[PDB]
């Protein structure tokens, strides 16, 4: 178990990043990290990385307006017995309702 606050960190750092290239390094962080993301879990990780690509297509609001929701996820602390499988989907749904949004359980 272990939801990925790294999505919120990714998103946050991506803002802080001065150059579009430093922002590309935050995109690379996500992609490099995939090597250590747990078996079965590389799918949650693939989602965040596609939005991180779409920042360069659009702008740095995309994750942050979703991160405003991530607070609410943290605000309602979870039980790692079974809220995990929900909350893990929620991490993506919260910072990124792009693809994982086939779940209207937020």
């Amino acid at each position: 178990p272990g939801c990925l606050p790294a999505y919120d960190a990714l998103a946050g750092q991506f803002i802080e990043a001065s150059s579009r290239e430093a922002r590309q390094a935050i995109l690379k962080q996500g992609q490099d990290g995939l090597s250590g993301v747990k078996e079965t879990d590389k799918k949650w990780a693939s989602q965040y990385l596609k939005i991180m690509g779409k920042i360069l297509d659009q702008g740095e609001d995309f994750p942050a307006s979703e991160l405003a929701r991530i607070s609410k996820l943290i605000e309602n602390k979870m039980s790692e017995g079974k809220k995990e499988e929900l909350q893990r989907s929620l991490n993506i749904l919260t910072a990124f309702r792009k693809k994982g949004a086939e779940k209207e359980e937020l």
